[PDB]
């Protein structure tokens, strides 16, 4: 049983072996013994000269065709001679060249990994194929140089390699939301007789696209805001934007805004929060003299699994206007002064009170009309009515004094009040 060799992809008409000298054939005696080729074992790659007992490459070898991945390639000839009836065996071994590189089956990889996974996590990827055998075969992996990603590799057999993506460190999508690298595939090109191989190279685009975890908390850049309003503002008015941001994505970075359970009936009564704008607004009514400020205890809180409360504390300071008016209260009025009092005499008391304070609740105090009586204090905000010359019963019976209590606020606010007193 002859053996002989041949590399894959010769040309026709390349030698490939002697058979009649390998057997000892005189090449004269040929064509009496009937030398032929058996016809199951006929060959499109293969001609056998008859006439000198040699073979030669027909029809071009292609080992990857013939022989897909076999670690072995032998094509199986068999000659005869008659009288006498004599068969040889012939195996011609196909060698395989490196003329195949490594292929991905697709040219573009894209790998998703969540932003929370653990450093060491593995990623498998899409392999490269290579048809060639043994060391023409795939050999290693390789990747763009990074620090988040390095690559795993594990043999398969049949000259297969499988490899992942090992995570490095931790990915944050905040930071970057997508890895673009280059991945490439070498076979182990680089032997029975074989002419030097090269070593041929596939190539594939990788893109890691890292995806969102709930993990920014929704921030106010400062835990309390003031705000100085004045009382009576109108309902919508406006007391401050809160903005909690949030960088995550989707519901992982949609924020609504409320009010914490710790917030004073009251203050839930005065004032409304968007839950979608955190926009906070008067809705009551702000008086002063009831209270100088409020704490508005808002929270904020994105739509995501897993969410935490960011909290922060509005202080609403009410400024005073002046909308209340003094009150003038007499304490004693004696209706009935003798005829001839004398300048000074006492006629009545009487105090002043404004509910505002500052300006808005200092009081002037004036007498009017062109009565001969005259106002006196003797403390702040305490007034006394005198008189100021004679009297007289038929010319002047009765007197209407009235006083006018004016505050110092803008606009000013007055009141008045009267009393009557006769000459007896
Ligand atoms: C609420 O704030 C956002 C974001 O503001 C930026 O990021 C914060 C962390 C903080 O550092 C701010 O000072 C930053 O300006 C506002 O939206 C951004 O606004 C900036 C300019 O103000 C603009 O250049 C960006 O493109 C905006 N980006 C987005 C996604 O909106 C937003 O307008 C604020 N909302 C209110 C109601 O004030
Ligand atoms: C294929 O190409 C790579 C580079 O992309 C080489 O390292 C290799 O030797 C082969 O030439
Ligand atoms: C695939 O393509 C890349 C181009 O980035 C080469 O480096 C590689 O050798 C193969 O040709
Ligand atoms: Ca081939
Ligand atoms: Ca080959
Ligand atoms: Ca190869
Ligand atoms: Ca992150
Ligand atoms: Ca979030
Ligand atoms: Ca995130
Ligand atoms: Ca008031
Ligand atoms: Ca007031
Ligand atoms: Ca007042």
């Amino acid at each position: 049983q002859l053996h002989y060799t041949v590399q894959e992809e010769q040309e026709h008409g390349t030698f490939v072996g002697n058979i009649a000298e390998d057997l000892g054939l005189d090449i004269t005696k040929l064509s009496a013994r009937g030398f032929q080729t058996v016809p199951n074992s006929r060959t499109p790659y293969l001609d056998l000269n008859l006439e000198t007992g040699v073979l030669y490459v027909n029809e071009k070898i292609d080992r990857e065709q013939i022989c897909k991945q076999s670690p072995s390639c032998v094509l199986h000839l068999e000659v005869f001679l008659e009288n006498p009836l004599e068969l040889f065996q012939v195996e011609i071994e196909v060698l395989d060249i490196n003329d195949n590189p490594p292929s991905f089956p697709e040219p573009d990889l894209t790998v998703e990994i969540s932003e929370s996974a653990t450093p060491g996590t593995r990623f498998p990827l899409e392999s490269a194929f290579d048809p060639d055998v043994g060391t023409n075969s795939l050999r290693d992996y390789e990747i763009t140089p990074n620090s988040y990603f390095s690559l795993d590799v594990q043999t398969q057999g049949d000259g297969n390699r499988f490899a992942e993506l090992v995570l490095e460190k931790p990915l944050d999508r905040e930071q970057q939301a997508v890895h673009r690298y280059v991945l490439t595939a070498v076979d182990g090109g680089g032997g029975a007789g074989l002419p030097p191989q090269q070593q041929r190279t596939g190539t594939a685009l990788l893109t890691i696209r890292v995806l969102d975890s709930n993990d920014n908390v929704p921030a106010f850049d400062q835990p309390v805001y003031t705000v100085s309003l004045p009382e009576n503002s109108p309902p919508g008015t406006l007391v401050i934007q809160l903005n909690a941001t949030d960088p995550d994505e989707g519901q992982n970075g949609e924020v609504v805004y409320s009010f914490s359970s710790h917030i004073s009936p009251r203050a839930r009564e005065l004032f409304g929060l968007s839950p979608r704008t955190g926009r906070l607004e008067v809705s009551g009514e702000l008086d002063y003299e009831e209270s100088p400020v409020y704490q508005v205890y808002v929270q904020a809180k994105d739509l995501g699994p897993n969410a935490v409360p960011a909290h922060c504390k509005v202080l609403v300071r009410v400024l005073d206007a002046n909308d209340n008016a003094p009150e003038i209260s007499f304490s004693t009025v004696k209706e009935a002064v003798s005829e001839g009092a004398a300048p000074g005499t006492v006629v009545a008391l009487f105090s002043v009170t404004d509910r505002d304070s500052e300006e808005n609740g200092q009081v002037q105090c004036e007498l009017l009309g062109d009565v001969p009586f005259r106002l006196k204090s003797s403390f702040k905000n305490y007034y006394t009515i005198v008189t100021e010359a004679p009297l007289d019963r038929e010319a002047g019976d009765s007197y209407t004094l009235t006083v006018v209590a004016r505050d110092r606020g803008e606009p000013a606010l007055s009141t008045s009040k009267s009393i009557q007193v006769q000459v007896s």
